[PDB]
Order: structure tokens, then C-alpha cells, then sequence
């Protein structure tokens, strides 16, 4: 049988925003745990949480301080534990991420590693003297200025590909591979059963650390995911760790150019077992990061389709339309007005549940849950805001309207105002106040509402992943893109084991007529979204609705 993961349908949870269970405002574990019916109800396999231990929280908890406590906001090792247990009476699994680039500069082994020139952790991280009176080399970080920060206490630079107080771990040296092993098992003998690694491409370093040329100067990420032992290194992980486990492992991959994703996934390989990729969901974003660029429905397919197949026959994907980075799915994707939100929230969910791959659902997408009304840049917390600011406004390139209306559009915040639970007081978030504000909008848009109403997106995202479960053709199966530019219509075929199926998606706000391949024709329908009545057997075209999407199974 194909694995279990390949058929699993995730959903993502960033705790904080998920729901607060002592009124701090925070979303929590107990808060998770409280929730797993209304998950399981939805039928979610797999649960995919945000970081979730000890951290000064300087970046969003990827700054980790120590990999085997919790993150204190998020309550207790305990309450982690009960956590577990009421996934396993469910059936359910728990995917955690793994951020292994780097540590916290509080972690333990840092303030070791730091203390002098001779210690059992100086080569935990990467200690280099500078040259010509500055830093080693011209490695620029990620997060602005050089990637070499010098420490006093020794005289040295200590390397960070990302902030300051996120010094790289060095997989140079076995000892701390063997640490990181270790800890990995910490938490699958807890029962963790995925692990996506973070940043997985930038593990390995250039020996030597040499300059990078102007060429490179010029996409430093990818020369940064170019070390020469990174796929040495996910493979003796692979052997020492996951030969011994049903886990899953999935790799955030970016920066590299897109035909090295197969290094790692491709099974016979023996590195990770699916990919994150960001080429979907960045699709329309411009270079400056807070703007969007034109872009249709036959770019959409396209960047689907690229990454689809550079998978290829050995290879596995996952699928998002939404994280905890982006805007939301139906603001984004779909068009998230008045008259279209639920149709084409509902849309989206057929795309998302149909694709081949490993789908994600982005915690509130289920609800169709949109994009926040900004007012003011005094109400995003997002701190890449500010940076837009100074780089941006402060520099006079932009004017701050300019910088509202258009973060208002692409900023992660976007995702992370609370969970809309009912209609109470936040949205039933939370008793207390909401470390960010609840959406208005939440009087209409809640899970209590939409749970109980069997044409609600809640219950359209339901009855679809019911609908997948039953079919293994619409999460094993093949893929076929019946037009790559087409710009209105997005028509595709699953297949498996000779059944065939047809997924048509109108993106369009107004009818159109879809007409099938020549010679197929319409058997049974499964399901529709804002459509009056299925199409008749051995229909050869169908007239869609605005934005109506279906699931057929062809003769
Ligand atoms: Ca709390």
C-alpha cells in the first residue's frame, strides 16, 4: 500500500491564534486539546503545529532555546503530553516543526559554545576570526547586514544565515549531528509522527567560507543552499532516525533552484518524504515582498503544474493555499467581497482536496475566514511592517498610505488574528483580551454557525474530505492539467487503477461554458459548489455557475 501520509489530510494549527483556554489572550495546548473533536469531526488525519518549545520568542518561536521543554505561553510538558494521548484515542497525528539551521542564542550549547575558544560546544556553531579588520567574509544575512557577528569574549565571529540571536548549528561536526538525533527522538518516542524541517537546504556550509562572487552576492539564498554534504547529511538522518519510525518528514525547501527538490524527496533516495515549496503561494507577490503583481488562473495552473511534475514519479508534494506567512486563502486566491466569499472559499477547498499531493488546510480556511481591515499601521504586529517602514517610507520610496494599502493585502497577520469560533465575545477565542484583534467580521464568519448549516464552507470542506477518503484516486492518483492556459476554467483529471476522475473549477465571477475533452463524458457526479443541478450522464460539457466547482467521475 502507498504510505499513510499520502493520503492523510493535515491541517495547520499556529497555536497562539488557535483558542485560549486561561484568558491571557494566547491560544494554547489545552486550547488544541479541547478541539480535537471539532478536528476530527471535520475528518482531519494530522495536525501540523507551529513551534512549540522553549523560546525567547524573538522570531516567532524559531529561535529555539531549549528543543526539549515547551514553549511557556503555550502551558506545560505536561499538558503537551496530554496532548498526544488525546490524539492517539482519535486516531489522530501530530506534526511538529523542526528548526535544526539554527538555535537560539540563549540555548544552553551557545552559552557554552561562546564562553571561550576551548569548550566541548565551540563547535557546536560556527566560530571563524574576521579578516582585513572586519568579518570573516561578505556573507550577507537574510534578515539584513552581515550574516558574522563578532563576540567580544573570544575575538571571533560567530555565523547566522538568519538573526543575530539565531547562530547556525554546525552539521560539520558529528557530535551535534548526534545531539540533533537525539533530540529528535525526545519527541517521536512522545508519539510525534511528522517533522518538517525548516530551512531544510541551508544545514550544509562551504568549506572554507569563501567570499561569495558578485554573481552570488546576488542570490545569496540559493548559493547559501548549495553546500557541498547537505544531501550526505538528510541521508545518515534518514538512516539513524527515520528508518525507525512510521514518521513522516517533509522539507521546507527554498532558495534552491526548483529541479533540486527531488534530491530531497525522491524515495529511492532515502532523504525526506515530501516537499514545501513556496512558488504556489509567493505566485503573485513581488520582489519587495509587500506587494502583489498581476496574475491569472493560467499562472496559477502553471506553477501547480511545474511543481507537480518536478516531483515526478518518485517523489511526493505537499499542498497549501494558506500558513501562518500569508494572506488568507479566499482573499487571496479567491475573491473574498460579499457576493463571492463563500462560493469562492468553496471553490478553493475543491482545488486544495484534489490535488496531488499532501493537503494542508490552514487553520479558519475550512470557515472561510478572509483577510483583516486594517486601518492603521499602528494595528499590525507583523514586524516585517516595520522593516517595510524604515526600508521603504522612512527612505522616501513609498508613502505610508501607500505601505498600508498594499501590507494590508500581503502581510502575515492576515492569518493570524484569532480562530472564529462563535459569536461571542472575540469570537469565543478567548475570555480575556486577544493578543491581536478578532476580525469584525466574525458575527457571520464562525465555526458555531457554519457547523450547524449544511451549505455552509464548513461543511463543503466536510463533505470533501469525506469525499477524498473514499476515493484513492483523488489523493494517489495520477494528474492531468486539461489546459495549462486556460485562464477561466481550471479542469483536471485524477486517475488510479482505471477510474478517472474530473475536477472542474470555474475562477471566474460569471458563467462560462466548459466543454470536456473530445470522447469524455460525464458518468457521476460527486459533488458541486454553487451549482442548481449536476450535469446529466454522458454529458460532454457543462455550463457553470460563477465560480461553481464539481468532482465527476467520467465513463
Ligand atoms: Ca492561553
Amino acid at each position: 500500500g502507498a504510505p499513510w501520509w499520502k493520503s492523510a489530510v493535515f491541517y495547520q494549527v499556529y497555536p497562539r491564534s488557535f483558542k485560549d483556554t486561561n484568558g491571557d489572550g494566547i491560544g494554547d495546548f489545552k486550547g488544541l486539546t479541547e478541539k480535537l473533536d471539532y478536528l476530527k469531526g471535520l475528518g482531519i488525519d494530522a495536525i501540523w503545529i507551529n513551534p512549540h518549545y522553549a523560546s525567547p520568542n524573538t522570531d516567532n518561536g524559531y529561535d529555539i532555546s531549549d528543543y526539549r521543554e515547551v514553549m511557556k505561553e503555550y502551558g506545560t510538558m505536561e499538558d503537551f503530553d496530554r496532548l498526544m494521548a488525546e490524539l492517539k484515542k482519535r486516531g489522530m497525528r501530530l506534526m511538529v516543526d523542526v528548526v535544526i539551521n539554527h538555535s537560539s542564542d540563549q540555548h544552553e550549547w551557545f552559552k557554552s559554545s561562546r564562553a571561550s575558544k576551548d569548550n566541548p560546544y565551540r563547535d557546536y556553531y560556527f566560530w571563524r576570526d574576521g579578516k582585513d579588520g572586519h568579518e570573516p567574509n561578505n556573507y550577507p544575512s537574510f534578515f539584513g547586514g552581515s550574516a558574522w557577528e563578532k563576540d567580544p569574549v573570544t575575538g571571533q565571529y560567530y555565523l547566522h544565515y538568519f538573526g543575530r540571536q539565531q547562530p547556525d548549528l554546525n552539521w560539520d561536526t558529528p557530535k551535534l549531528r548526534e545531539e540533533l538525533y537525539a533530540m529528535l527522538r525526545f519527541w517521536l518516542d512522545k508519539g510525534v509522527s511528522g517533522m518538517r524541517f525548516d530551512t531544510v537546504a541551508t544545514y550544509s556550509k562551504t568549506p572554507g567560507f569563501p567570499d561569495l562572487t558578485p554573481e552570488q552576492m546576488k542570490n545569496f539564498a540559493e548559493a547559501y543552499t548549495q553546500g557541498p554534504n547537505l544531501h550526505r547529511y538528510l541521508q545518515e538522518m534518514h538512516e539513524k532516525v527515520f528508518d525507525h519510525y512510521d514518521a513522516v518528514t517533509a522539507g521546507e525547501i527554498f532558495g534552491a533552484p526548483l529541479n533540486q527538490v527531488p534530491l530531497f524527496i525522491d524515495s529511492r533516495r532515502k532523504e525526506l518524504d515530501m516537499a514545501f515549496t513556496f512558488d504556489l503561494i509567493c505566485y503573485d507577490r513581488a520582489l519587495d515582498r509587500w506587494h502583489t503583481i498581476p496574475r491569472t488562473l493560467a499562472d496559477f495552473r502553471q506553477t501547480i503544474d511545474k511543481v507537480d511534475a518536478i516531483a515526478g514519479e518518485y517523489g511526493w508534494n505537499t499542498f497549501f493555499l494558506g500558513n501562518h506567512d500569508n494572506p488568507r486563502a479566499v482573499s487571496h486566491f479567491g475573491d473574498d467581497r460579499p457576493q463571492w466569499r463563500e462560493a469562492s472559499a468553496k471553490a478553493l477547498a475543491t482545488v486544495t482536496l484534489t490535488q496531488r499531493g499532501t493537503p494542508f488546510i490552514f487553520q479558519g480556511d475550512e470557515l472561510g475566514m478572509t483577510n483583516y481591515p486594517f486601518k492603521t499601521l499602528q494595528d499590525f504586529d507583523d514586524i516585517e511592517v516595520k522593516g517595510f517602514f524604515q526600508d521603504y517610507v522612512e527612505t522616501g520610496k513609498a508613502t505610508a498610505e501607500e505601505l498600508l494599502t498594499n501590507v494590508a493585502l500581503t502581510s502575515r497577520d492576515n492569518a493570524r488574528t484569532p480562530f472564529q469560533w462563535d459569536d461571542s465575545a472575540n469570537a469565543g477565542f478567548t475570555t480575556g483580551k486577544p493578543w491581536l484583534k478578532v476580525n469584525p467580521n466574525y458575527t457571520e464568519i464562525n465555526a458555531a454557525r457554519e457547523i450547524g448549516d449544511p451549505k455552509s464552507v464548513y461543511s463543503f470542506y466536510r463533505n470533501l474530505i469525506s469525499i477524498r477518503h473514499e476515493t484513492p484516486a483523488l489523493s494517489t492518483g495520477s494528474y492531468r492539467d486539461i489546459d495549462p492556459s486556460n485562464a477561466d476554467v481550471y479542469a483536471y483529471t485524477r486517475s488510479q487503477d482505471g477510474e478517472t476522475y474530473l475536477v472542474v473549477v470555474n475562477f471566474k465571477a460569471e458563467p462560462r461554458s466548459f466543454t470536456l475533452p473530445d470522447g469524455m463524458h460525464i458518468a457521476e457526479t460527486l459533488i458541486e459548489s454553487s451549482s442548481p443541478a449536476a450535469p446529466a450522464a454522458g454529458a460532454a460539457s457543462l455550463e457553470l455557475q460563477p465560480w461553481q466547482s464539481g468532482i465527476y467521475k467520467v465513463k
